[PDB]
Formats: C-alpha cells, structure tokens, sequence
C-alpha cells in the first residue's frame, strides 16, 4: 500500500509552486517532502535522516552512477540529490511525497519503478503568462525572453500523450486548487485513512 507521489510540473510562473504552497498549507500530515542525501560536512544540530541523508562523496558518485537518484545536482561545491528510496520512505509513513521538477525531471522519474501522479499547471495562454510575469516586477527584458522560451517548451512537451495524467489550466488560482485537490482525491483519502 501506500500513497502515491506527485510529480507536479509545469512553467516556472503559471502557479504550480504557489499550489503547491497553499496545498502544502491547508493540509496537516497528508503530504511530504524527501529528505535529500548531500555530501556536505553536517553542520551542527543536524541530525541524519531528517535534514540530510548525510553522505561521503565516494558514496554519492557511487549511487549516482547506480542510478539510485531521481535528480542530483552540485551546489555551493557539495553534491545533493533526491533518491528514490528517500522519496519511497514518505509512502512508507502513509504521505504523500511531493517531487517539484522541470520537465527534464519528469522523464527522470518516467524511466524509474516509482508510480506517481504526474500533473502539469499550464498557463491559459503564453500571452496570459507574459503579462502576469510582467506584474510581479521581477523580470527584466532579458530574462523574460528565457523564460518565455522556456516556458512554452514545457507547453508543446505538455502536449505528449500519458505524459502528464491531468493538465490544469490556470484560469484563476481558485479553481486551480480546486482542480488540483479533485485530481488527488484518491491519494489524500488513502493518507487520511492510517
């Protein structure tokens, strides 16, 4: 048994991380996050297993190149990376795991054994995403071209068949949630149920 994951994908700005930040918010024990392996030195108050899976370089790049991680990166000069049993442990607690990736990512965790819920949060159009990136007053003109390009790669990718099991257009953050909470409805139950 056990709660499926969640691969919540999607363009950077058209509100997949802020559904998940009200997701995470209004539920209390129901979903969770993997406790990443890093090499880095523990530092103090840490203690292993709960901040990090704390690790040796040597058995880091061992595990990478056993295919154990779902992403790794370099960071600050120490290694992090998200492996499958870390991401298994939060189904074995009765939680739903929680995996915010790029669309690469999602290919990641395609190829692996794990079966989650992928889900992408589309914008209603590229023009819609332009002008809400414009709001924030973040971007710069230079910027905003990236992650436009960017984002409409991840729109066309979107597109695959069985890529992506539900596709929420963000209309309105509202409805979004609300499409969001529908689609998981069976995941949160079973962690309702212990």
């Amino acid at each position: 048994s056990g709660p499926r994951p969640v691969v919540l994908s999607g363009p950077s700005g058209a509100g997949k991380s802020t559904l998940l930040k009200r997701l995470l918010q209004e539920h209390s024990g129901i979903f969770g996050f993997s406790v990443s392996h890093t090499t880095r030195n523990p530092r103090p108050g840490e203690e292993n297993g709960k901040d990090y899976y704390f690790v040796t370089r040597e058995v880091m790049q061992r595990d990478i190149a056993a295919g154990d991680f779902i992403e790794h990166a370099e960071f600050s000069g120490n290694l992090y990376g998200t492996s499958k049993v870390a991401v298994q442990a939060v189904q074995a607690m009765n939680r739903i795991c929680v995996l915010d990736v790029d669309l690469q990512g999602v290919r990641n965790i395609k190829a692996t054994d794990l079966r989650p819920i992928y889900i992408s949060v589309q914008p209603p159009s590229l023009h819609v995403l332009e002008q809400r990136l414009r709001q924030r007053n973040t971007e710069t003109e230079e910027s905003l071209v990236k992650r436009l390009a960017a984002a409409q790669a991840d729109m066309e990718s979107s597109k695959e068949p069985g890529l992506f099991d539900v596709v929420i257009i963000n209309d309105s953050l509202d409805q979004a949630y609300a499409e969001l909470k529908e689609a998981l409805s069976e995941e949160i139950k079973k962690a309702q149920r212990t």
